[PDB]
């Protein structure tokens, strides 16, 4: 049977599913870790153990625990992101989208969930991947891994919360992949990472990581890259952050394995409701627990890391959104709310810039502002607003990856860079937010594809065209049919395309006049200052 | 008889003098002072003894000695700026020009010629009053003054050579046209002096110093304020400089008093052949001997006066010129030259910032070159050359007169800001330079009324207006004829005008982006770091 399939961990059952008027099968929850529960919450994952009898892949998994959005009680622009199963710590699943009839050696996609690696879950509707799997004829997997404390609380230096687990439960999906996707008629040499924002920063993650590079052949970063301001934090403030939560809950501080043991001893949610508190800084677009640079998963600090060359050498697709900022802004700038067109004053764009670069001194504030002010006009609501806007896309996501791609091309086989501009027709946020963080997945997935969901016929066509991009890409390296050009970015050169309903326009140097100020001038300005 | 006047110094006889098919009269080389020669030099100027007899007043006066430019033997360009009478420390004397029949009591102008404090003369062809006189009915008056070292040599706490005895010098001219004006038909209750670059920063400095604000009436500044950064030095500066010169001749340096005496027993020219010697830094824009900060003609800093208001309140029509640091780019930058376009590469525009901002450390220098550099086009020769340029006349013209203009502004009696940047059709210095330091002061004396001159009907027609602006505001504190009008410049508003042949545009905040930038964020930067 086309459902059955036997994998090195034992035999699995799958489901049957519509598809545009098709069918194809998929085999969702399986287990690739044993639970990461009771004693081994913190710990990095253990291998599932063989099982007898034939597990049951015809339904989605639980959803790992994470702080749950209520902001917008029912709203469906915040709703579609958070958990559509029931939260366990029993969540170590994956999902597998295969072509019918069954493939014997195809290309196989990876999905990896972003969500500020604090919440996130493979089974969102967005994620789905039977369109992805159905038109492009690959084998779509999407894996999951521990969040927040449950995947990143680091004690550095004990071995039972090391740190970076939530990382290790990618990379034992990624071996699972790796290991038994032939069955499922994808090809192991020929897996694509990808993944968006959280999850575009873990796959630049395993391209850095020595112990993760063999387990795929090429990857595509959506609005992340591992260097990002926000994605990572040195051992001594994730162990601080760790005494932190400690100290929120009562817990006997004297030794990590005091800490660890109170720690364990807690119910999810109540790790969850203290977790916001142990943020260093009054800020926007800083999480809690997020990777470590523990010397072990990243060897070396990671600018060393990418200077040196020190990573898979392979091709690369990535990209970033037009306004990246403004989810960020809408949840805890002040001035902006989600009904209004939120100009703001030019005091809130002040104290909007203070809470987006935290980590700086007032002449590094000083500096921001008026890189980003029109002094003609400066009490331009809209010009604040959007200039705001710009800040926090460009420091938190934008040139971080230009910086990470920049370094990358150095010593890669092959870069593609896009910018995403396209405002779906149907969002439901304001139209200030623009482009937002996350709105190119739904075009990556092929949502625009099903008609009730109410896109336009030039939509879907850009849907169609950026799956077969990405998937051309993922098998083949490249995102072109050996029609318009995607050029190849290279050092010299530095070009890039518009993703959006129009004929593709070919640009050089994306943001360079404000990434020179955030990747060169204002770090050097901190550092001396 | 009309040629003859009697002034409390004595009686003075003029020359008639032929002006656009008329005549004026002129009363050229009037003494002010004494002979500033043998132990008078470096001292405070003494007042002239009167004389019996009549003064010959026919012919020009020799110049103050000084460093005679001869980098285009020649061409008129730079010729035109030297000294076009012999040289001698003998040279304070006072020129006027008085309208045929002589005037009852009429608005009366003051030059003060500029030349970076180290040159300068009252009789260049380019200052030749008889035009303005003669068309506007003004009684006109150009001063002397010492420059260089015989000027603003300063050894603070020495009476023998306070400093500043070359404003002391201007200040004794403008109380001598104060006690004597109104026999030549000029009203003492209505004098306005008038300067451009380093007679603008003087004119601005007799605003601020309490001992010189009571002779005159209003002021007009052209491309010179006082807060200028060429123009003034402190006290140890000042005084270091000039320990230096003496080092340079082989003095005696065990004091003052040993130091002076050795820089008197030299020739004139001993002085000039070094004086170049003492700058601090390898720059551009920075004068040997300028004024100094000595608590007694400036009682503090420049800043606490303007900031405290500590100046006189009246009326100041001021402006600056299109590309005011072009000159000094050709004189000394690398990459520039008179016969070429000047294509700068980016590392001559790197020398170049270096060389205009030379008190800044690695931080400040790449701030200034982040914030004028397209980093789309870096390379671009064109975009490189003027960058420098706005540099160059940003930094030591345009915005320090932008933060006098606001200062000034919130405790004066009204103030006309104007932006000149027409290029002069007979211009013989290379297109790349532009609207160069110095050249709308041709204008302002009316040389497009001498038809030889080759200028076009309409530069013809922009000198009457700018002449009539000019005389107006002299006479009633606006140039506003009670036609277009120049709106007064407010500290709400800051409006100004274009002055060029096209039909007058008004605009507000004259370059704020980069004078922010000069003004505000790079000092905090360097008092930081
Ligand atoms: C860096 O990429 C992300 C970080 C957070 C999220 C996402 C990210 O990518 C986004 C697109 C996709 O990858 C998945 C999740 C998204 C959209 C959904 N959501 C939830 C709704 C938006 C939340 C914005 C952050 C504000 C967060 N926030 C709190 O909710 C909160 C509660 C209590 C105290 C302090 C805070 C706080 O600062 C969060
Ligand atoms: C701040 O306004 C000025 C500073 C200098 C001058 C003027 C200024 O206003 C200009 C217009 C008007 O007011 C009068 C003079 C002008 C034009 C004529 N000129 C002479 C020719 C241009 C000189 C440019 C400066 C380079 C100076 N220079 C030397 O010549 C030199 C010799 C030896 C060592 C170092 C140097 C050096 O640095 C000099
Ligand atoms: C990616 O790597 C391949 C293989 O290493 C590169 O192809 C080689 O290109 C060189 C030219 O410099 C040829 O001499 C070799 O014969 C090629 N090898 C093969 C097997 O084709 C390719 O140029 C790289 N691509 C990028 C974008 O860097
Ligand atoms: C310049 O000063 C004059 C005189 O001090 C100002 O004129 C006065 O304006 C006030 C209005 O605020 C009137 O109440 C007075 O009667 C005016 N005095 C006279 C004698 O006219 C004038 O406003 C000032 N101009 C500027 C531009 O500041
Ligand atoms: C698999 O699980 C689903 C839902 O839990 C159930 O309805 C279905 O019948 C199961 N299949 C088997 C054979 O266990
Ligand atoms: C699509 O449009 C209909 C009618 O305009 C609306 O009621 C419906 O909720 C929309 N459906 C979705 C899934 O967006
Ligand atoms: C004034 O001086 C000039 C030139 O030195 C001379 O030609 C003229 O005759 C003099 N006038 C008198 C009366 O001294
Ligand atoms: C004016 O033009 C003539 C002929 O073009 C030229 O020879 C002369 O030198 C110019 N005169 C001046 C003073 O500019």
């Amino acid at each position: 049977s086309e459902l059955l399939v036997n994998t090195k961990s034992g035999k699995v059952m799958g489901t049957r599913v519509p598809v545009l008027s098709s069918h194809i099968s998929a085999f969702l929850g399986i287990p690739f870790a044993e639970p990461p529960v009771g004693n081994m919450r913190f710990r990095r994952p253990e291998p599932k153990k063989p099982w007898s009898g034939v597990w049951n892949a015809s339904t989605y998994p639980n959803n790992c625990q994470q702080y749950v959005d209520e902001q917008f009680p029912g709203f469906s622009g915040s709703e579609m992101w958070n958990p559509n199963r029931e939260m366990s710590e029993d969540c170590l699943y994956l999902n597998i989208w295969v072509p019918s009839p069954r493939p014997k050696s195809t290309t196989v996609m990876v999905w990896i969930y972003g969500g500020g690696f604090y919440s996130g879950s493979s089974t969102l509707d967005v994620y789905n991947g039977k369109y992805l799997a159905y038109t492009e004829e690959v084998v779509l997997v999407s894996l999951s891994y521990r969040v927040g404390a449950f995947g990143f609380l680091a004690l550095h230096g004990s071995q039972e919360a090391p740190g970076n687990v939530g990382l290790l439960d990618q990379r034992m999906a990624l071996q699972w992949v790796h290991d038994n996707i032939q069955f499922f008629g994808g090809d192991p040499k020929t897996v694509t990472i990808f993944g968006e924002s959280a999850g575009g920063a873990s796959v630049g993650m395993h391209i850095l990581s020595p112990g993760s590079r063999d387990l795929f052949r090429r990857a595509i970063l959506q609005s992340g890259s591992p260097n990002c301001p926000w994605a990572s934090v040195s051992v001594a403030e994730g162990r601080r952050r760790a005494v932190e939560l400690g100290r929120n809950l009562n817990c006997n501080l004297n030794s990590d394995e005091e800490l660890i043991h109170c720690l364990r001893e807690k119910k999810p949610q109540e790790l969850i409701d203290v977790e916001w508190n142990v943020l260093p800084f009054d800020s926007i677009f800083r999480f809690s627990f997020v990777p470590v640079i523990d010397g072990e998963f990243f060897p070396t600090s990671l600018e060393s890391m990418l200077n040196s060359g020190n990573f898979k050498k392979t091709q690369i697709l990535l990209g970033v959104n037009k306004d990246e900022g403004s989810f960020f802004l809408l949840y805890g700038a002040p001035g902006f709310s989600k009904d209004s067109e939120s100009k703001i004053s030019r005091e809130d764009f002040m104290s909007g810039v203070k809470l987006s670069v935290p980590h700086a001194n007032d002449l590094g504030l000083d500096a921001v502002t008026l890189q980003y002010t029109d002094w003609m006009d400066d009490n331009n609501g809209i010009k604040n607003r959007d200039g705001l806007d710009d800040i926090v896309g460009d420091h938190n996501v934008i040139c971080p990856l230009m910086h990470f791609v920049n370094k990358y091309t150095k010593f890669g086989n092959g870069t593609y860079l896009y910018f995403f501009n396209h405002r779906a027709s149907n969002l439901v946020w304001p139209e200030w937010m623009g482009v937002i963080h996350g709105y190119e997945i739904e075009f990556v997935f092929g949502l625009p594809l099903v008609k009730e969901l109410n896109y336009t016929a030039e939509e879907e066509a850009l849907s169609r065209r950026i799956m077969h991009y990405w998937a051309t890409f993922a098998k083949t390296g490249n995102p072109n049919e050996p029609e318009s050009k995607w050029p190849l970015f290279t050092t010299k050169e530095q070009k890039f395309i518009d993703l959006n309903t129009e004929p593709m326009k070919v640009h050089q140097r994306l943001r360079v006049q404000m990434c020179v100020f955030w990747n060169q001038f204002l770090p050097k300005l901190l550092n001396a200052t």
